[PDB]
């Protein structure tokens, strides 16, 4: 269902599973435990296992012998549709029909493993409200497990209360000690948060929120990530368990008329949040696309792939529609051999039309890490609808994973941020890599919490894989690995460290 990866199994483990609890068809997915960025699609098919390597550097999945993705959730739902579409080297058809689930607790927010009632009912207390939950390992009855739930009022008078219940594992199966006995304490805590207990004088023992243990005091960050570095795997991997919540429909990116304007054919804007685009060519018969979505914090961002040859029109129609004054880009035009964004801008002194767009470059820059381009947009014909637009060029991120030490980042968005901010009513920041979710996802978040610090000073309240989870709702897969994440955090660090040094 959403419980097809498993994050702790083994090769070996991955094989007998499927072998002795599924059938042709049956699948999984797991991670490498050498190389991070490495994962595999675990398949029964004729009465044997093949492995299937996926691997991620930052800015998608790559499946050997399928396709690119944003999530594994995206690569499964596809091929769940497509039988015959994944195929193995031979040319044969690998068919994903039936997830083997993992009963694995340790990536749901809810469980907290090692943790005594008394703690429990400290942090119910401080950091829950009614409904708030966690499961945690039993001190009394070691090798079963205990749920402990806050009910009562929000406005310590008593009127709140916190209830535990003991979850007893017997056989590997869960209950709490009659009716239902449930294959894995997710299928017992879905079961009650659906149908909850009613205690004996009727309070509902409401399952309406797991407990929040992901939010620092950014002063404190220095604690968290010391903290993370002996950790920031299982955070990251509770966050990846819950993208199976944000499939949300991409239908005008799979439009027939569309498939040529993605760069990537299943890396596709949601509908909700794509960016439409208007006044488009009367003959051109759908006009209104480009691989493209708003992102608002919950200042605004556009989250884009990089140009194709035939995309470029659009590219500054959106420019030109959303009053967009700051273009990020992540990518250089060319990295190992490969076009990552076709070049959309005119060289330095020039002018170029592009479609019913006009654009000067003005003047570069080279900074250390950076180039800033100055453009200036208009509309042909139309002269008073002139505006600069401020390119700014991010050129030495590393060809794969993240670079060592945030501080050219942190200036390089410090500066964007300053350009963005001085002039009025700018729309939305653009910013871009290849496909537009990983270094672009990175960038984002980044930038969202330093601007959180930046109004509230150091003693203000941040959530990095909430921060992610809110934008991955609004562009798929958000945020591509385990890598960035770390580097999130390394770079809300370093700008909080400088504000201490002063
Ligand atoms: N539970 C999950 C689901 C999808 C994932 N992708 C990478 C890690 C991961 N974990």
């Amino acid at each position: 269902s959403r419980r097809w990866f498993h994050p702790n199994i083994t090769g070996v483990e991955a094989e007998n599973l499927l072998l002795t609890r599924g059938v042709d068809g049956s699948f999984l997915a797991r991670p490498s435990k050498s190389n991070p960025g490495d994962f595999t699609l675990s398949v029964r098919r004729n009465g044997a296992v093949t492995h299937i390597k996926i691997q991620n550097t930052g800015d998608y999945y790559d499946l050997y012998g399928g396709e690119k993705f944003a999530t594994l959730a995206e690569l499964v739902q596809y091929y769940m549709e497509h039988h015959g579409q994944l195929k193995e080297k031979n040319g044969d058809v690998i068919e994903l029909k039936y997830p083997l689930n993992c009963a694995d607790p340790t990536s749901e927010r809810w469980f907290h493993g090692h943790l005594s009632g008394k703690e429990a009912e400290k942090l119910l207390t401080e950091k829950g409200k009614h409904g708030s939950f966690l499961v945690r390992e039993s001190q009394s009855h070691p090798g079963d497990f205990v749920l402990s739930v806050r009910t009562g009022d929000d406005k310590n008078d008593g009127k709140s209360k916190v209830t535990h219940v003991m979850i007893r594992c017997q056989e590997l199966k869960y209950d709490v000690g009659g009716g239902e006995r449930f294959d894995s304490l997710t299928d017992l805590v879905e079961h009650y948060k659906k149908n909850p207990m009613v205690e004996t004088l009727g309070t509902v023992l409401q399952l309406k929120q797991p407990l929040n243990t992901t939010r620092i005091n950014a002063a404190e960050i220095e604690s968290r990530v010391r903290e993370l570095s002996k950790g920031f795997w299982e955070e990251f991997e509770t966050l990846q368990q819950q993208e199976c919540k944000l499939l949300y429909s991409r239908k005008e990116g799979q439009r027939q008329e569309n498939k040529n304007k993605n760069r990537y054919k299943n890396i596709l804007p949601f509908d909700h949040t794509r960016v439409v685009l208007h006044d488009g060519d009367p003959n051109e018969p759908v006009s209104d696309y480009i691989n493209a979505n708003i992102i608002m914090p919950e200042k605004s961002y556009i989250a884009t792939q990089g140009c194709l040859q035939n995309t470029v029109n659009d590219f500054w129609r959106m420019v030109f529609q959303e009053n967009s004054r700051v273009i990020v880009m992540t990518t250089k035009e060319v990295e190992r051999g490969k076009s990552k964004c076709v070049k959309y801008w005119p060289d330095e002194y020039a002018l170029k039309e592009y479609g019913v767009m006009r654009v000067r470059n003005v003047k570069e820059s080279a900074a250390h890490d950076y180039t800033l381009r100055e453009l200036k947009l208009s509309k042909v014909g139309q002269g008073n609808t002139e505006r600069t637009v401020w390119q700014y060029h991010f050129r030495t991120w590393p060809d794969h994973g993240v670079p060592s030490d945030p501080g050219g980042v942190l200036d390089f968005l410090e500066e964007v941020h300053h350009k963005q901010e001085s002039i009025m009513d700018a729309g939305p920041v653009v910013v871009h890599c290849s496909a537009g979710i990983g270094r672009t996802g990175t960038f984002i978040v980044i930038d969202i919490l330093i601007d959180i610090i930046r109004e509230k000073g150091v003693d203000c309240d941040i959530d990095v894989p909430k921060t992610i989870q809110m934008v991955r709702s609004q562009r798929s897969g958000m945020v591509q690995t385990e890598a960035q994440y770390r580097f999130i955090y390394m770079a809300v660090q370093h700008y909080i460290e400088t504000l201490q040094r002063r």
